[PDB]
């Protein structure tokens, strides 16, 4: 055992599902920072260093990493893989980036299942060595992730089906809204320039009264302030922070992508009575 095969992520949820199909034999980094944002995220020449030494780079493509492409063609003689292949998108509904996919993908546990094959793919396309390691480590990890979705999906169905509106920041959550029936509203579509500009919180207040949805959310990356001020001005309470662009630091509450998915379904549930 020489040196360890290093892979770097874009964000944190891709670093730490790697990490576990990766087990012993290689070390996953990511490039952003947990609680950082990651869709206009701006690279640094520290960056570059880190990606230069890597000898896998892993993102997610569909969109999500406004800053990748042009990042990545700094960089010499590593190998990439985009880890979203193989799912179908959900389009972005309104705004400017209306018609594109949505990136937010592995709040599916369903989709992360695809993730997982595709980084077992890579991992194994680019250190062939270790790919008996790697197929044994996705397998397992594959099982948890698929057993997942039994409790969740039990957890949030015992929402009324009408009731099932799903009120955040940024329009992060529609895969997992479309798993579990969730109807969906939003401050703004997809992380970029306008971030609870008026129009946006009147429309989610409007939809919020018409229904009397009960609760609102925002999100670890971004600002709470414009789901306070929605929750202020409604009957609705503000339910706390989902997270889904990133995972908390390994000592905090949020340090896997498995207690990420965990964390985001028992705070909406919370927020509903359960
Ligand atoms: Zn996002």
């Amino acid at each position: 055992t020489a040196k360890k095969f290093k892979v770097v992520t874009t964000f944190t949820i891709i670093q730490d599902i790697a990490q576990n199909i990766a087990g012993d034999v290689a070390v996953v980094e990511s490039i952003t920072k947990p609680g950082a944002e990651i869709h206009d995220y701006q690279p640094t020449p520290r960056d570059i260093v880190k990606a230069q030494s890597a000898d896998l780079i892993l993102w997610n493509g569909m969109n999500l990493e406004r800053w990748f492409e042009k990042f990545f063609e700094s960089i010499k003689d590593v190998p990439s893989a985009v880890v979203t292949a193989g799912i179908t998108p959900l389009p972005i509904r309104e705004g400017p980036y209306s018609g594109i996919a949505n990136p937010h993908a592995w709040m599916s546990p369903s989709n992360a299942l695809i993730y997982i094959e595709n980084i077992r793919k890579a991992l194994v396309e680019h250190d062939p060595a270790h790919a008996e390691t790697y197929n044994r480590n996705a397998q397992a990890y594959a099982e948890k992730i698929k057993a997942l979705d039994a409790p969740l999906r039990e957890r949030l169905s015992r929402i009324p089906a009408e009731q099932r509106w799903l009120v955040t920041s940024e329009g992060a959550f529609s895969y997992l809204a479309k798993d579990y029936g969730f109807k969906e509203v939003y401050l703004w579509p997809i992380n970029a320039e306008q971030q609870g500009i008026p129009q946006q919180v009147r429309h989610v207040i409007d939809i919020i009264r018409e229904n009397k949805i009960p609760v609102v959310f925002s999100e670890s990356t971004i600002s709470d302030k414009p789901a306070k001020q929605v929750s202020k001005e409604t009957g609705a309470q503000y339910g706390g922070v989902l997270y889904v662009d990133s995972l908390s630091g390994e000592k905090g509450p949020v340090p896997t992508y498995i207690s990420l998915i965990n964390m985001t379904v028992d705070t909406i549930a919370k927020g509903f009575g359960q």
